[PDB]
């Protein structure tokens, strides 16, 4: 499935996507993406839109 990540970081803002077998998998991929880009924040997941958010 294709998942979306919306970043509302102090420095980095915007949207990215990834393909993963399920949401728990996508969450790990996106948490690594956020970490690798310097973001550490609060998370949501909305299954009804396949969208994660991370907010600082």
């Amino acid at each position: 499935m294709q998942y979306k990540l919306i970043l509302n970081g102090k420095t980095l803002k915007g949207e990215t996507t990834t393909e993963a077998v399920d949401a728990a998998t996508a969450e790990k991929v996106f948490k690594q993406y956020a970490n690798d880009n310097g973001v550490d924040g609060e998370w949501t997941y909305d299954d009804a839109t396949k969208t994660f958010t991370v907010t600082e």
